[PDB]
């Protein structure tokens, strides 16, 4: 209940009210606030830019990523940082051909936020431009490629620092001998899962959603009924990054459990994955305890985009949270079949407040 001022807040006039929402977002907002954070992307102020990209990266939604690729083409260099951060942290690949272009920003302290995040996506893409990157004019920033190249370590690395070793000059043969006096990635995090310490399994999760693979579907599917919540719901978000039709049943299981943000996370996953086996657990999570899974069974009966949810959205738009509602309305918008049209016309006439308010909303758009 702190969350959503913040979110209303993100779109007031005054442009320090607007710093104070992202500035806060940054340190308690989920989910629920990355499409308005999205759009503070665009603010006026650089501040409120530069948090917001700073908020969207610590939360790790990946529908920031295409918003944060074009601002790395903002104007101010403090901000395409922030959304070179923030990419890094989401670690969507698509991010790793515009990160290889911030490797040669006109900014030094850019150049390091872009080194930083291709070494923590630890695509193979960016071993050569950061190889090149250990010739940059800036200590610092060849400094940052070094490090970046180490984290990648593939053997393309090894070759590279090979290479460099015998051949290179400067920082670059400096890093590369030392690399060889100290001296695939899919199974080792899913035999990570397995873990004994609860920060393994969870980094194990979050790597396998971003990596990708379905191999990791089975293993994480196990990691649903992990004992802590936070594997638990890490878990659920990377099924839901996977795609992967398997994890429905058991993520059904999930919309069940103890912790309500592992509720929340099995709910969005099932949205991302679209089975309509999901539309009639999700409509009995519009009834849930926590107004964020509420939240979360609005958004995903939207991306599923089941007509059984009509009228059960209808009574959402009369929850006690507001962004409840906001989410129904959106799901509504969404669906937007001819039994929605029917519902709102209904709504319009004998609705009350905010349902009846967006009711005429709806009527208004969806005209020609
Ligand atoms: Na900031």
């Amino acid at each position: 209940e702190k969350v959503e001022m913040y979110i209303k807040n993100l779109q007031d006039d005054s442009y320090y009210v607007r710093r104070a929402a992202a500035y806060a977002l940054g340190k308690i907002g989920d989910e629920r606030a990355v499409e308005p954070l999205i759009k503070a992307l665009k603010d006026e102020d650089a501040w409120v830019r530069r948090a917001a990209a700073d908020a969207l990266g610590q939360i790790g939604d990946e529908r920031a990523v295409e918003p944060l690729i074009k601002a790395l083409k903002d104007e101010d260099g403090w901000v395409r940082q922030s959304a070179a951060v923030a990419l890094g942290q989401i670690g969507d690949e698509r991010a790793v051909e515009p990160l290889i272009k911030a490797l040669k920003d006109e900014d030094w302290f850019v150049r390091i936020a872009a080194a930083f995040a291709l070494g923590e996506i630890g695509d193979e893409r960016a071993v050569e431009p950061l190889i090149k990157a250990l010739k940059d004019e800036d200590g610092w920033v060849r400094q940052s490629a070094a490090d970046a190249l180490g984290e990648i370590g593939g053997e393309r690395v090894r070759a590279a620092m090979e290479k460099l070793a015998e051949t290179g000059t400067g920082f670059a043969r400096k890093v590369a001998v030392n690399y060889l006096e100290t001296h695939e990635k899919v199974e080792m995090y899913i035999k990570n899962l397995q873990d004994d310490s609860m920060p393994v399994r969870y980094d194990a999760a979050d790597a396998l959603g971003k990596i990708g693979d379905e191999r990791a579907v089975e293993p994480l599917i196990k990691a649903l009924k992990d004992e802590d919540p936070n594997v638990r719901a890490s878990a659920a978000d990377a099924l839901g990054k996977i795609g992967d039709e398997r994890a429905v049943e058991p993520l059904i299981k999930a919309l069940k459990d103890e912790d309500g943000y592992v509720r929340f996370s099995a709910a969005l996953a099932l949205g991302k994955i679209g089975d309509e086996r999901a539309v009639e657990p999700l409509i009995k999570a519009l009834k849930d305890e926590d107004s964020r899974v509420r939240w979360s069974a609005a958004y995903a009966l939207g991306q599923i985009g089941d007509e059984r949810a009509v009228e059960p959205l209808i009574k959402a738009l009369k929850d006690e949270d507001w962004q409840v509602r906001k989410a129904a309305a959106v799901a509504l918008g969404k669906i937007g079949g001819e039994r929605v049209r029917a519902a709102m016309e209904k709504l319009a006439e004998t609705g009350t407040g905010f349902a009846r308010k967006v009711a005429v909303n709806y009527l208004e758009t969806h005209k020609s």
